[PDB]
């Protein structure tokens, strides 16, 4: 199995609020219908939560009752862009379900936790792959908490135990500073001096990929060489 | 518990949605009712049925059957999609209306057993409806512990939410004034069930009961005539079918 990430970056614009890459979103899910491979796909929020989140500030928690109505509005628009994701998987004979975290799970100390994972693992027995996203999640602490789709990676990693881990964002890969504002950064090849390493062991290794390159994500799940940037460790 | 003075209503799919054509959303409908629901001021859990949005393809695939063969999965999560997508336009209503809810889908955090469905973590559904986000249950496909995967209607949610909170006033809106003697699109003669009490209207009638004990009660009212729920989640008196006394 091949947890993949379809980050916010790639299936939305950032900068504009409530916008769906759609033609990006169906070529990558025909890539993964391409190669074939068992996958569980993750996705991120984008301009679909981090737009509202920073001028409310729900990463600060439930700090006023001003937040609570933009809470919501979070809630909705993932859980619409979810449908819009799987949407796409459906098209390319994919089955999938969305499945939000802030519907199922609670979150405290900055993790998200799954105290019940049955209707989950019988989610994908069925063939039907549950896909979490970023989030608000009910806190225990804080009223509410913001989870990302890094943590969903985290999360489902360690409840089915996959074979390869793979990030898919608009950037080649991991440079030594941001890559849109500084141009002199370097393509980092390998990883073993983010969250990269907490997720690999002695054969799984994660990936980072560019997923606004055409057939890249096909080659990469297809077990071919591609521009990214592998982790490895322990 | 906590929800002392909590009014549970169900947007049934036949009011909510237009079950003649598939995926087809009643927008005035949904918009209307959550402008009647504002209106009253009350503090409320809205659940949802899925109509067209899940009764037309879990007929034609017999997605009741349960799992019988791997050419109703993709059916089944088109199904899931579809009741998603209906749960997304009806939170949109209430958002606009100023009532903060959010989708708790349960095909996605529950499963089912021979009929039942199985609710084993109840902190996310209590810790949303205490921040006053309102959690927002609905008809869809829930994996099942024996079947593959199970159809839970939105009835059945209610008999979930109204064990959980224990609220004070159960309504549920539909495209029927109440509960007749008979179906009222077909029988011209059947006459209508005012106070339901004492005694397949035998099933409906102990349906609504069984959510009813002794101030609690269960209403049935209609939701394509305006005002009309409106009116009740106030107290005034209107056309609908009541239940009272509890068992
Ligand atoms: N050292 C770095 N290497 C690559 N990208 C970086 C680096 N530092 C900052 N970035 C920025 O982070 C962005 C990718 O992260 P992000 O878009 O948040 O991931 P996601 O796909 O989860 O949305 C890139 O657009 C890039 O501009
Ligand atoms: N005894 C009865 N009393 C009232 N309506 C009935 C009866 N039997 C059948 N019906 C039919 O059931 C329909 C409404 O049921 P349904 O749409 O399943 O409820 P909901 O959409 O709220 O789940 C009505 O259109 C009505 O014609
Ligand atoms: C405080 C954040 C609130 C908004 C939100 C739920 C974000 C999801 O996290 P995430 O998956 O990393 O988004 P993205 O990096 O893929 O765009
Ligand atoms: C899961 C299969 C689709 C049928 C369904 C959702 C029935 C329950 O909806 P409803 O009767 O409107 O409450």
């Amino acid at each position: 199995m091949i947890l993949i990430k379809l980050g916010g970056s790639v299936i939305t614009d950032k900068s504009e609020y409530h916008k769906f890459n759609k033609e990006t979103v169906s070529r990558l899910a025909d890539e993964i219908r391409r190669s074939g491979q068992d996958v569980m796909v993750v996705h991120g929020a984008g301009s679909f939560g981090h737009v509202i989140a920073k001028k409310y500030a729900i990463q600060d928690g439930h700090v006023d009752d001003g937040q609570i109505p933009a809470a919501a509005r979070i809630m909705c628009d993932t859980r619409e862009l979810s449908s819009m994701v799987v949407e796409e998987l459906l098209a390319q004979g994919i089955p999938a379900v969305s499945v939000a975290p802030g519907s199922c799970f609670v979150m405290e100390d900055g993790k998200l936790i799954v105290d019940n994972e049955e209707p989950i693992r019988r989610l994908a027995d069925l063939g039907i792959m549950p896909v979490m996203f970023g989030d608000v999640v009910p806190d225990r602490k804080k009223g509410f908490a913001a989870v990302s789709g890094d943590q969903c990676m985290e999360v489902l990693c360690r409840m089915f135990d996959p074979e390869k881990v793979v990030f898919v964002s608009d950037i080649d890969g991991l440079y030594t500073a941001d890559p849109k504002t500084d141009k002199k950064a370097r393509l980092i090849g390998e990883v073993t001096r983010e969250a990269m390493l907490r997720m690999t062991d002695r054969n799984r290794r994660c990936y980072l990929v560019n997923g606004n390159a055409p057939n890249r994500l096909y080659s990469l799940l297809k077990g071919e060489t591609v521009t990214c940037t592998v982790a490895k460790g322990g």
